[PDB]
């Protein structure tokens, strides 16, 4: 299953979004991954397809990068592998 | 139109699977070595342009470093993805 989140996010085009806006990035993880830079839902999507979109890959990353849990990491990563397939 | 005809191809539409060699300004020669460093498709060097956060010098300086563009054709490439950015991102 899906949060409405998610479902908003693989919607439309990601243009300008926050990084907050990514399914699985609530307050926390999306400010410290602002502190690395990761401002912007597109520059979080620029480091998906560095990693050649590799799940496993991906959300080390950003266990690693952000703390993200594997639930929030699984729903950030469905939610830009799913925003690829449809705009990609 | 000052764009190549192969620039506006690529902007025309979503880029799914393209090869690195799609893009403007990466003929056969630059596209191999993208290839060999591992940016294999036209999308892998777009997450590059993100991570950079779209900024020019930054991305054609790393393409320069990593496949030995030039300066042209680090503008065109970058031009391409910026636009196509502007068009489906």
């Amino acid at each position: 299953t899906t949060s409405q989140k998610h479902r908003d996010f693989v919607a439309e085009p990601m243009g300008e979004k926050p990084v907050g806006s990514l399914a699985g990035i609530g307050e926390v993880l999306g400010k410290k991954l602002e502190e690395r830079g990761f401002d912007k839902a597109y520059v979080v999507l620029g480091q998906f397809l560095v990693l050649k979109k590799d799940e496993d890959l991906f959300r080390e990353w950003l266990k690693d990068t952000c703390g993200a849990n594997a639930k929030q990491s699984r729903d950030c990563f469905g939610c830009l592998r799913e925003w690829c397939d449809a705009f990609l």
